[PDB]
């Protein structure tokens, strides 16, 4: 099992676009800062951004780089990891985040997609609980009105 | 985020229904036992399962009640959890899994459908990483041929 995708997916009580919105241009407790630079498309606006990232996950430092894309039109947010202490397990890492609108508020997908280095790399649940705590801490500051 | 689900992907070197066949009809190291019965359709043949667990995750023993279903045409097995130590936590917990051919082997998918108690109510990431690795395990024990 060296290629995968782990997900977690939460319901939230919030307009997709403006949901979207939020996470798009959006916790001091997690040791974390970013140094990098802001790509812009050719009309001279921001499109992304590329970000090398030092953290503190589960007690450990650790460095990524990372560029982000965004597709407005399907409420989609891409992490790409390059570089950093994830690819010594993973030959590819890459983050999509997804908010639609239930077919019935919206409903938030972080998918991880992944391919280890070996059979003996973990699959990334470490990285998925992260996302999945700070995307529930998000969305707990946001309410209606 | 009461309303959510977890999802592990792999992809298995394994035509689909074939793999669906394994899956449907299969550690010794993780302790576990169930006692329980068969159900049955109407013309006699075994449908399902309904099981009483008990088993030790992450080192805590538990029990847990689960009904299972099948899907041939979808190759899809539905497990329900009705009773046991996961029912502190949630008020609904069902395992999907789903094996379909690569666009493209085959890639299985194992879903945690979840609704949280409360706020306070971890999500089923113990559960996630158990159910991969099982998946895991097992795949590792099938080759050509
Ligand atoms: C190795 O995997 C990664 C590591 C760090 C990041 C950086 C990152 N991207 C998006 C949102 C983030 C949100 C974070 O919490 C505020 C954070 O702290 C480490 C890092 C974040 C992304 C990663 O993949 C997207
Ligand atoms: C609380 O959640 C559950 C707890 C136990 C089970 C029992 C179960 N079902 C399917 C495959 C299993 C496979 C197991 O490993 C061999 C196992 O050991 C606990 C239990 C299994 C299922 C559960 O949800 C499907």
């Amino acid at each position: 099992g060296l290629v995968g995708k782990l997900v977690t997916q939460l319901e939230v009580n919030c307009d997709a676009d403006i949901f979207y919105k939020i996470v798009k241009h959006h916790p001091n407790v997690i040791p974390h800062f970013f140094t990098g630079v802001q790509v812009t498309k050719g009309d001279g606006l921001v499109s992304g951004s590329i970000k090398e990232w030092n953290y503190v996950l589960e007690g450990k430092a650790m460095t990524a780089v990372e560029e982000t894309t965004h597709a407005d039109e399907t409420r989609t947010l891409t992490h790409h990891i390059t570089e950093g202490d994830a690819m010594k397990d993973y030959k590819k890492f890459d983050v999509i985040v997804e908010t639609n609108p239930k077919p019935n508020g919206s409903v938030v997908t972080y998918s991880i997609v992944y391919e280890k280095i070996n059979e003996d790399s973990p699959a990334p649940f470490d990285y998925l609980k992260f996302f999945h705590q700070n995307i529930v801490d998000m969305s707990a500051h946001i309410c209606s009105s």
